[PDB]
């Protein structure tokens, strides 16, 4: 069955839109959902062959119950707030996600305009971020960001619902968190101290050797094997964003996985820690201000 | 598994459409050329890797097939039927071989067409040659985005490629071509709003009109045909603009691929003969078909093994 | 006499930064003004030949008096509020303008970061806009925007200060205004009605002929002839911006001219009208929320601080 | 004086349009001429920065007298037919030339459409050619074509009218000829024989040494010295064109020069020959089927009308 | 199960070919390196998404295999067999590991090469290093378009990847490398017409000569090999030009992939030792092989499994 | 007087070829010098409009006297070896320099092939380096390299001979040195230590503040003011090159300037040091293995041979 564009690569531009559905807005939303692929093609065909416009649409747990009766995806539940001793992953409201990507911001903006035009009066905007590529795929911490994403068949196996939930095969689960960074504190570290926080070399993006990589480095904590042997993988399409006057330097985190348990395990390790690490050191420079979980159905579910 | 020709490939910036008829006695030369056409395509195309995107799709008409081949025939292959509506007509014009040549640059198309025609000189008579070009943001000469609702991915394969219904010809497709000339002086006299009602989509933004406002005789309404499965019937269109300003020739070269000609024919009947709701497609009040031919585009391995 | 990059073309990305200088922040600002070209090269050189990074720095009238002790450019004054019967061009605070352009937003953002890093604690931000190209050089009203900009020698003559003010030759004057548009109202007009508001055809960008072009159309009102029969020109580097959730669909207006008088005459025609036209119809769909005037000195002036 | 874009480089796409002016068409024509710069910008601005759209407009000898009162350019006369013993340079009708270039055919086509739409009923089309780049700047004979064109200051001196005709300074003269090639005959020659016809190496574009270069080679006959021993140069913007079904493999020749005497001297040498050479060997594989001469005035001459 | 290395990927504009021998006791460092090469590839390559197109194919020679690995060997893996023709020699030269690095830009290739060699310093001795570059429209140093008849799509997978005939190593391939230097002075003394007869294709247009004019000793005639069933045997070549004008080194770096070495060997035998009608490939009258090595390039998961 | 392409920007590919002239090869070399513009055009034209091919030809002091009679450029002498306490700038043979640049190596190689083909039997190659762009204009030390190059009028003033030596106006002097780097040692330093060696931030390429910039830092030692207070500048077109197997990680240094004394003053400061610096710390990780000085004449000098 045909997935949405959850497997597609990073692009140079993105718009992330999160909205809540107003009381009585359900019908309007359902009608838009049935049209969203049409709208994407309407805008996107204009910029063949380099436009690379896509839109992934996600639905929250509470929204699901308001919109649909009957079958629910097995892993769909509200984002779980994690209150660590020091750092907190907050749960914030969000019923629908539109993850819009293209090679140019205009395409993303034109599609978002059409979507929101159809939803005006039925939804309330919760968050809107316009993301942009930063040099050679860097984030606002200055590190190459996305390197260890799965590709090809390994990506398919890590991201797409299959025979464990066959009515929903071809779907995925998206976790979003908007992070703001303390760039003044971060820039007070040496490069070598930043490398130890992340677990990779800053300029060249080469992973630190195991004898050197700290236990509380980001890469250490988000490296998880299940009882099975295999690495647990997620597909991240994080984008930088910001505003210089407000001193806002951000990473918009979005991670896709076949079940949310994988992403949640990673978050637990980061925010609550392990026996050998109290928390991910990246959170000493990164504050999460949103957190929401969505199911992104197979394309044909929406088309109904 | 048979390897299709490049019938699922996207629109390109440049195209040449060449239609020829096979002269009496020319059959041998044509067979030879058909066996070499992939080699010719590589010879030219490899030069411009990786952004050339050269391809050539070769099609064979019904009458031609019967002249060329003792053996099995594609199940749906017949001559294009003239459609003589009360007002508008879809003419049937001669064509035995189609070459649909696309690239990101005209020079590649022209070089390959030169090589093909050089082989065929003295065995065929040219009927039509069109040099197509992309016009702004995938627009046609009417100013509308053209190709939006083409199928992609798996749906395209299912809509376009012959499968187990005709196993000897699996991986083939059917192409219909019509050269249309537009009355641009009449068209440009309409408001944008009236043009949108002819087509059924918004002109600048390419968004479909809502069902409550889209006329029954708009192009999109009449070419939207629901199959038994509840789903719309789909074709893949590779239409290209063409023209000549001095002669006031402003054209759309229509080419549509489908797994069976019955889909394209049903759309044509609705456009030219109308429905209970609609006398004919309003696009035809601004568009004249001057050619019409139907071709089978076999699997690439079919051509190779002549 | 080397100008700043005021004659450079439109790019696909821009950042517009307007700040005010805090009391006691004058010395820090002067140091930064002297280094801005070095900072531009530091970021820009990374992305040649296609980055096309540039930064034009402007200084307002009030700030000029706080920073510098010598002569003032002859045309430098605070932006003049225009209070029309129906529409108003507001004057808002702004001491320094940074007009940053590149083919990619990251270069603009990196440069803006370096500038603001130097200025933190000395300036208060007043406006920041991240502009982006919209299809085929369109604005948020869906019209091609920039067509009649002067080029070549005509641009230099229209834009650069010359012998009229010789101490400031190679400078220019920038007027900025942030406009928000009422897209719901605009989309209620037919295309033909919109054409009559602007004065050009929407899809093809061809000018309406003089017989059909309304006198209160934008193009008619911003077409001004000099006493010498000669068209008065400005150079506009307008960019779209916006936010869909807030229903913010914007034009960031920036115009460069050799004297502000040209830009002001255009604004007066638009907001106050003429004998033939009460006001520019574009303003029935556009609200100005900022308005500031800056002088952009020659590059050597800033270097020699 | 601002010239038209006569010094501008070769582009990947071009449209050449030649028309004649019907009875009573003059007013319509003059009105279009005053507007062509405006139309070019209207279309061209949409494809900043890479569109590279330009339009050069030329006016023939007879048409000049119909359109304009008073002074004529000194060198403007009808194309002179050259009836050689073997080959002939034909003269054909042509009142106006539009040489339209861009990086993409769509821009050229859009502009041509707007020009012709304004001229409907006033003109009769004579020729229309859609030219395209062929590999690495080759012509239909398979040679790199344009190499020795002048550049920079040498180009301005070879092409622009100056103080020798001061009322028309910044103009130029264009000669056009459409050539169709006998490719079957050409392809019957070895590469080494082709190189002796042209005077350059086929693959590498290197000029043959003087030891080896034949005197009836194309490059020998079109290399001409002025009485002061200096090289007479023209600027050629020729483009390939063709139709495979009609066996039509063409060179559209267009050459600009500050006086037509230079281009005429080259044509005389090619068609009529010299002491050492009966005619240019390229003409044994190339037939001229059009020939016309135009004056391309300074851009401001057209604007002023 | 089976995930190939990037042995099917297209030509790129830049390449680095690195051939090294393993020093005594360097086996552990090499094993470690091999398990990390994919990681290094991603570390460098992700920086230049989407256009960088960085890949690295790692090969292991016959003698190396037995020093590194316990257990089964690939069925086809043996040392390159020297071929001593009367006139021309295909030399066998040392080489334990091959790194075939490709990208759209040399910087990416160089950066990855730097990381690989930094890990291996002390454990290996360099034998050969060539930096290849695209030359015009996919030309080689003889001025001919080079690569044209490479198989594509399913035909390439069938020709290149090991399958059911050696299931433990399914998804692997065999690479043969030969560094050629050309005698350009002698070559450029030939007419174009003579050059075309050596190669068997037209020079400027890359169109194949018809078989009825193609010399039996032309390079294309001799490297056209029909198997038992009359099917063409195919290899995948990623040859690149290289050179130094000052020392008059004008080179072709030959690299050919095949699912068994026998195909590539047959072609080399035909070249260097000739047939009934042709003593040897005329291309060799203008080209000298100065290296020759054979490598197995395992499935990606094999290398990672260390 | 028209210069060679000495003011043109950095490109992503380059070939540097240094040859000596064999006894008896003088006539062959003179013929080639007169044809090099021709050759460049022959190859370059094929890759209009983006090839960006150029070749600058330089001639050393000893060669000059073998090739030419009469007046010589005022500053043309053999490269002066610098024997420092610790590091040495070696002088190596070189009679001609071809500095070839383009956006693609094939164009460089094709032109080099043509040149060398004309010179076979007359010259012996001394050095050939194929340079390549490294990420965002980085060198092998990982720093952005070229940032503070002069542009515009300042570049012209810094690089072209003028009235100080009027017979040779429009020429320049090129110094070349091939450096190999000890990357293993370099990588043992912290980023912060590397930054102190260079005088700029590694990732962002911003210059270190005056206060923290060491006296023996590269940028400090190559910042030079003349007696009149003016900054002495050179134009650098250095390119990375290397061979991983041989652990050769190189910077090919090439610097143009209107007099050798400017570049020589910088080299003296680097290798022999100053009051507050024994030598440039960059030399602790860089070894010069060639050193040659060439005069690059105006283009019209070459053509006139
Ligand atoms: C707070 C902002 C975040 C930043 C700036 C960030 C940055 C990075 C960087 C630079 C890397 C190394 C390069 C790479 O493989 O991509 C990395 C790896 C990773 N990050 Fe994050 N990350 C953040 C949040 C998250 C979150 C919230 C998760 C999971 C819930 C996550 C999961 C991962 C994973 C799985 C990897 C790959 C680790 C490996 O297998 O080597 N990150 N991240
Ligand atoms: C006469 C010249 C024609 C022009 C200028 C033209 C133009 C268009 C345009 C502008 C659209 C809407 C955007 C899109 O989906 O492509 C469209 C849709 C379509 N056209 Fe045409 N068309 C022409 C002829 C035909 C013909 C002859 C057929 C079939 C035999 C056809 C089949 C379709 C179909 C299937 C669609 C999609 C309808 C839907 O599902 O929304 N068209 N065409
Ligand atoms: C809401 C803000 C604005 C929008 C959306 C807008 C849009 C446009 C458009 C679409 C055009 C026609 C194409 C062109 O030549 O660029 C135009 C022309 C022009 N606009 Fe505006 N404009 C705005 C504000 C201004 C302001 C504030 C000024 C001057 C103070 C101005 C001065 C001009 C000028 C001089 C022209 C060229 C007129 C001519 O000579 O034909 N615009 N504008
Ligand atoms: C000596 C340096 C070599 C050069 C310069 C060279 C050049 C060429 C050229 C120009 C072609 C024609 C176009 C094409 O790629 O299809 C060709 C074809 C070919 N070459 Fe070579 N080649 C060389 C060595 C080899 C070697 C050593 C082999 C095999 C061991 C080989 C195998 C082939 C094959 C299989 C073809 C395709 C023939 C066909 O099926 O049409 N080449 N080569
Ligand atoms: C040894 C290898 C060399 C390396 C790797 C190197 C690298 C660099 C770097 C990274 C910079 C700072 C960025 C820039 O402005 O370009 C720089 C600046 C400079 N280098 Fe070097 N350089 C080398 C040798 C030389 C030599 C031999 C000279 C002169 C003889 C020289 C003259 C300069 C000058 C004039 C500057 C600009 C200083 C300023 O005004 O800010 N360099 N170099």
């Amino acid at each position: 069955p045909e997935p949405q564009m959850v497997l597609s690569p990073l692009t140079s531009a993105a718009i992330f839109l999160v909205v809540t559905i107003d009381s009585g807005g359900e019908d309007t939303v359902r009608d838009l959902l049935s049209d969203v692929a049409s709208l994407e093609r309407a805008v996107g065909f204009r910029a063949q062959p380099d436009g690379r416009l896509s839109c992934v649409t996600g639905i929250g747990s509470e929204a699901w119950d308001r919109l649909f009766s009957g079958a629910r995806p097995a892993g769909l539940h509200p984002f779980r707030e994690l209150d660590g001793p020091v750092h907190r992953a907050v749960a914030t409201p969000g019923d629908l996600l539109f993850h819009i990507r293209a090679s140019r911001l205009d395409l993303c903006f034109a599609l978002a305009t059409e979507i929101m035009g159809r939803l005006r009066g039925a939804v309330t905007p919760q968050d809107e971020v316009h993301g942009f590529k930063y040099f050679d795929e860097r984030d606002m911490l200055g590190f190459v960001d996305g390197t260890e994403n799965p590709t090809g068949a390994a990506a398919r196996r890590a991201v797409l619902v299959g025979a464990e939930d066959p009515a929903f095969a071809g779907g995925s689960y998206a976790v979003v968190q908007k992070y703001l960074h303390d760039i003044d504190a971060w820039e007070g570290l040496s490069v070598e101290a930043q490398e130890r926080v992340i677990g990779r070399r800053k300029m060249t993006d080469v992973e630190l050797s195991d004898d050197v990589k700290p236990a509380d480095s980001h890469v250490a904590l988000t490296s998880v094997t299940g009882p099975d042997g295999s690495d647990l993988e997620i597909l991240r399409d994080n984008m930088p964003f910001g505003s210089v006057g407000r001193e806002e330097f951000g990473t918009y985190f979005i991670g896709y996985a076949r079940t949310p348990e994988v992403t949640e395990t990673m978050l637990e390790r980061m925010f609550l820690g392990t026996a050998s690490a109290p928390h991910d050191r990246i959170l000493d420079f990164s504050t999460a201000v949103t957190g929401s979980l969505f199911f992104t159905p197979a394309a044909d579910f929406l088309e109904d």
